[PDB]
């Protein structure tokens, strides 16, 4: 019509911005210098807007779209309005089925390049050479929740990755956690629907907290290891940028000679590990239930780039019987004490896609996507898990063509004898659609194996045994592993484990699953035990105090890599700030801030009782992102109140309730002179108090404290203090 | 050979039981006797599972259902093993697409019937008859969240009835508010991808807190009128059991005379009317999402069935003109001080489901569904709606025999010849599959139009206009109806319709959307215009301050009938009450409170700091519900602190914050004894307030005070308090 406003204000700037300076933006406009092979592919089939005439889908300009054709102004719909029928058409068939789970993830593109040749170890053309970049797409989830269910809920997170390499595309479909709930594919259907919704009604969404997911889990053991994972903040994680993901199975690297290599992937994230606490992860599924959603892609726009390297642990073929657990039980992890993680390759997500339907919601990965160089093993789990994806996505996709939406195709050379199949895009010329052929001299050709640019062809296993369903005794051990994982927790940890599996337990109605798990715990670690007992009112038996502990694992009893906290990670670049502004603040204070946590990378968001501006007193004026009741505590990482007119809000009870909830899950404070006036609300001593930063004024020392604590993520020994105050 | 316990506790008793007594569990084994003619012919389909062996869906028993096919127990999975692929086939099939709006819904089964015959002005076969029962099944939904997201969010709810009747299904598609944001059908996409998730990274889920909304809004005046309801407590109801009802459009009752009367549908609450607060509604949707789902099904399985009443607001089709508004425009509510809602029948709500997915999830509801004695109007929005429903259900549920899936078949005769489509259950034995035929004497047949069990004949409606692609200039009014509907709140309703705005508008990025919105507003009604500006610090110019307001609707300046709360309707029935416990609980003061809750219908939950039992002063053991932390004030409508050991809770940091939160959402307090020590943390009055019951020990007297309290629903006097209160 001519509807934006003059000033070009409606149009974000095509330049990285922090988060909520500018509106987000389909990723090509917001960052059209940023690409890659795989971007530059999509080229054929993006859409623009500007300056086109409004057509339908068969290009015929619409003069009026805001009217559907009647007899009469005030008449009836007529059936030959082909405009109106094609667009309520298009809108009424927009829904396909969500991913049967991790329906809800959050995506984006990236690139992939390895520090060196692993040629000796693996023939993969993508880990072939440290000047091959590999584009990526990859796409964080929870597991249990439908697509329009909250972020922040306490899951197992999926982490995958697609690579498009030279050789195929290979996709990596990891988890945030080493080890799975079960051990073979078979009861994937049980357990799943064990922990979703449960079937009379529908409830609960997102959460494991009910039941039929405590039923299972305290009738099959083997989930116990994973359990432990999911109550500790483990499931919680702070964003998909800090938190560490895993291929959880053993698979093969093949190199050109033919050996195999037993391989488990990692994932580091670069900017380290951390979590929530647990209410503040379920107050933010209320406040913002896209929270990681939002936090992934204002990361890109702010050029936050989200950075994990691959690692490798690899275990000879010699060594597959080595260890007390099974190199195939995927219910056991790997002890970095024991296999040490090689560092590999990095990989940076530094685009956003420009339609999330397009690109995420219709992206399919699949485990069984695996390239020359690398095969599978006989993990039960993971040899079901080569059926699962391939089948599902013929519903999900509409049928077999899926590889040709944009999204998943290959960006190197594709072609077969394969034709048809409903929404067939690529027209085949070949006069052959079978070979043998002479028609066409046999084209496309078999390929045979060799080091590079070969056919794939399988590892050479030896199989020896009688057609069975037997699950291998070597399989049948479920403690010692939790128990390795629950010592190597630091004390804060532990607690929060323990409340973790005490929160979920008052949600199961009948009581004596609550005891079933329980007593599962006493097989794990007695002090576990009884402090969950203790949080149901429930007493141990002299039989269960009895127990003995499960076998250390290898001679370990803890292993420091399976804390998220216990060896310091503390990255602040990407974190954010809540500065809670009054109608004259000290210019001097604020300066210093924001100077100090733009100099680090940290962002901030000033907040006040109200939108608009606020003027500082030397006539500066604020523009204010949000109100105390619209960011709430919960989406920042630390608060700082600098100094001036403090009457002007010391009565506001948002913002007395602000600093409450912050205090109470162990955020970083800082207070500017007058400020510390809030020390009351909080009740911090005159003399002050580890994890609460006070001075005159914002000057001198005050920031570098500040982001040390912001480094550290959270203030652990402020634990004691904070089950006193009211929030 | 996992089992069940001794005592028979694994199943909830076959008896009405109250919120959290017993697990839910499906509606046929909840109440065997609660019947209907729908939910028996149901039985069909039913599937039972109690001494029945496990199978493959080809009948075959299943020997192992624990473990994949494998060559050795630690081998490859065998491509033979047809159990475990038709297992995760089925499981891999799960999803189907979810409705493309009101995703989210939560359903039960019951009845309805006339008070008396409406021959005179219909010949609906379903309201003919005060004797003639006619089974419903209902589905209440919100709009914009996929069928995952959570259920106390700010939106439109639906609330949806299929009638079965012995003459056709008719389905009433009906919101909570009686008008709908747009006029014609043909901008039903934009106004859905408006307020839907934003394209480019699908945020923000069920909010219509973003810039795309109120770009829409500020562009297309009339949606404000629906707007202002969504921004009102309208838009966060307490339950579905106390919102309304409102079919929107006008429709026609056609008599067996022939005559015409024009009809807006009506559903009144038996409950009465009551809405959350914004701040509780918000917290909810992280603390319970599942809330109203909950809720509703508690409430059935307590006896506390939903109760409607159907009236109709009828014009004389002589009257069509006499309004100062178009009676087809769906943006304009006809004001009952103009024409009354007369009183038509009840409907029942008496059990849920078996199978959420079977029957709720598959429901297939469409208002063109209509029945001789109804018909349609030329409301360009109801008149684009009838293509769209049925459309959208051939890909949802998957071809054009959706009418054989069991929930949405008939229960009276249906025979054509329509044949084959996917999932064909009907086997036609019909030598002919045409009309008109010889071959099998021309059945089934034509039936003429008549009085009672006649063909369906449109309403002879003359049409007069050329083919026209216009909207009619009496739709072109867009501000009087809004004004109407903010001049008949109350003032804390008109408080919280501010609130609303402030806070929605504040989440939107554009500045100059914002200002538009207020622009906007100030042609509505000048001092809610200035109090949200005043909130988003955004000054009213001259200009704007000089806009005159609207024209009264045919001479109201009100209607109190649009007010949830100006007209008392409380009904305490069904509530729910925390009584937050202690170790040493004085019994006297529980049994005056249990037996005065108990006489009105009223439920508990017994709370504390841990699960498991605690006992009263005389012995009595108390199991506890949940804890402080685990079950929040939000999903209580008061709480009551008994006597006892109080200095066991006095310094509880949860029990504390259960009060400074029922408190800051005007919830009524009842506190005895020593429990009156906690009136220092909600830090006001000490001769007391309306609002806080207390007394030396709880009485007659003390429970009376606080079930009056409680049919007001809230302590709306108290709002000036709560501003203060950090909570
Ligand atoms: C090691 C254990 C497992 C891990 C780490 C894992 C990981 C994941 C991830 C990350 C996704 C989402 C991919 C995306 O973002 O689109 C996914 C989806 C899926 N998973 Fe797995 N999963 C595991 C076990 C299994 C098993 C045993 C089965 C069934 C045999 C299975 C069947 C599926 C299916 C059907 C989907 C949806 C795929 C789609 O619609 O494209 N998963 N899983
Ligand atoms: C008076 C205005 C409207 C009202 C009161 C209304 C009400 C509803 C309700 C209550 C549902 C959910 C039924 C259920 O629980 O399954 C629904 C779904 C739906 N509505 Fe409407 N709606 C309105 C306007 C429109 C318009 C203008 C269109 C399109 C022209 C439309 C298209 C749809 C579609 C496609 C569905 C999904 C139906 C299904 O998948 O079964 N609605 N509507």
């Amino acid at each position: 019509d001519s509807l934006a406003p003059e000033d070009g204000s409606h149009r974000p700037a095509a330049e990285p911005t922090p988060p909520g300076a500018q509106p987000t933006a389909p990723g090509s406009l917001k960052a059209p210098d940023t690409r890659n092979e795989k971007l530059n592919s999509l080229e054929d089939v993006r859409k623009g807007s500007e300056n086109y005439a409004l057509t339908t889908n068969q290009g015929v300009r619409i003069a009026d779209d805001q009217n559907s054709l009647r007899a009469g102004s005030r008449g009836p719909t007529l059936l030959e309005d082909f405009i109106l029928r094609e667009k309520i058409t298009h809108f009424d068939h927009e829904r396909i089925p969500e991913r049967i789970v991790h329906a809800r993830g959050s995506a984006a593109h990236g690139y992939f390049q390895p520090y060196k040749s692993l040629s000796d170890i693996t023939k993969a053309d993508f880990l072939s050479d440290p000047n091959k970049i590999t584009p990526v797409f990859v796409r964080f989830s929870t597991v249990q929740g439908g697509a329009g269910s909250a972020d922040t809920v306490r899951n197992i997170r999926g982490f995958a990755t697609k690579f498009y390499t030279e050789e195929g595309i290979f996709d990596l479909v990891g988890n945030n956690t080493p080890i799975f709930f079960i051990q073979d594919a078979h009861k994937f259907p049980d357990f799943v629907h064990a922990v979703k919704p449960e079937p009379h009604w529908a409830i609960p969404q997102g959460q494991s907290a009910h039941d039929t997911f405590w039923d299972y889990v305290s009738l099959q053991p083997e989930t116990l290891h994973n359990v432990m994972w999911a109550m500790s903040d483990r499931g919680i994680p702070r964003s998909y940028r800090t938190m560490e993901g895993f291929g959880i199975h053993t698979f093969r690297l093949i190199n050109a000679e033919g050996k195999a290599t037993f391989v488990r992937f990692h994932w580091k994230p670069l900017a380290g590990k951390a979590s929530l606490v647990w209410d503040e992860a379920q107050k933010l599924t209320g406040r913002d239930p896209d929270f990681h959603r939002r936090e992934l892609w204002e990361a890109i726009e702010a050029g936050d780039f989200p950075e994990y390297e691959l690692g490798f642990q690899l275990i000879p073929e010699e060594d597959e019987f080595k260890f007390d657990f099974d190199l195939l039980d995927p219910t056991k992890l790997i002890p970095e004490e024991l296999v040490p993680v090689q560092r590999v390759g990095k990989m940076v997500l530094n685009r956003n896609p420009d339609n999330f339907f397009a690109e995420n919601e219709q992206a399919a990965f699949h485990p069984g996507h695996i390239v020359p160089g690398l095969d599978f093993t006989n993990d039960p789990l993971l040899q079901g898990r080569l059926f699962s994806y391939t089948d599902t996505q013929i519903s999900r996709l509409g049928g077999p063509n899926f590889h040709e939406i944009p999204i998943n195709r290959p960006t190197c050379p594709y072609h077969n004898f394969q034709r048809d199949g409903m929404h067939r895009m690529g027209i085949d010329t070949n006069p052959a659609n079978y070979e043998p052929n002479s028609i066409n001299d046999n084209w496309p050709r078999e390929t045979p194996p060799g080091p590079k640019r070969g056919g794939f062809e399988s590892y050479q296993e030896r199989v020896e045994g009688n057609k069975v369903r037997e699950r291998s005794p070597s399989f049948g051990e479920y403690y010692s592993h939790p128990r390795l994982f629950w010592l190597s927790q630091t004390p804060f940890e532990q607690r929060h484990i323990v409340d973790g599996f005490s929160f979920e337990l008052s949600k199961v109605v009948r009581p004596y699953i609550r005891e079933r798990v329980v007593d599962q715990l006493a097989h794990i670690d007695l002090t576990l035990a009884q402090a969950v007992a203790k949080n149901l009112g429930i007493e141990l038996t002299d039989d269960q105090l009895n127990i003995t502990p499960p076998p250390d694992v290898n001679g370990l009893k803890k292993d420091p890599s399976l804390s998220l906290y216990a060896i310091p990670d503390g990255d602040v670049k990407g974190r954010v700030v809540a500065i809670l502004l009054n109608d004259e603040v000290r210019s001097a204070d604020l300066l210093a801030i924001l100077k100090a946590l733009k100099a680090k990378g940290v962002h901030a968001k000033l907040l006040y009782s109200r939108m608009g501006e606020v003027t500082a007193d030397d006539g500066t004026v604020l523009p204010i992102a949000a109100t105390f009741a619209g960011a709430p505590s919960l989406t920042v990482d630390a608060v700082i109140v600098p100094c001036g007119n403090i009457a002007d809000i010391a009565d506001n009870g948002d913002a007395n309730y602000y600093l409450m909830e912050a205090y109470k899950h162990l955020k970083p404070i800082a207070l500017a002179g007058d400020a510390r006036k809030f020390k009351a609300t909080i009740k911090i001593a005159d003399q002050g108090e580890e994890g609460i930063v006070e001075a005159d004024s914002a000057d001198g020392s005050f920031m570098d404290e500040l982001l040390t604590l912001m480094a550290a993520h959270r203030v652990w020994s402020r634990i004691p203090k904070i089950d006193k105050i009211p929030a």
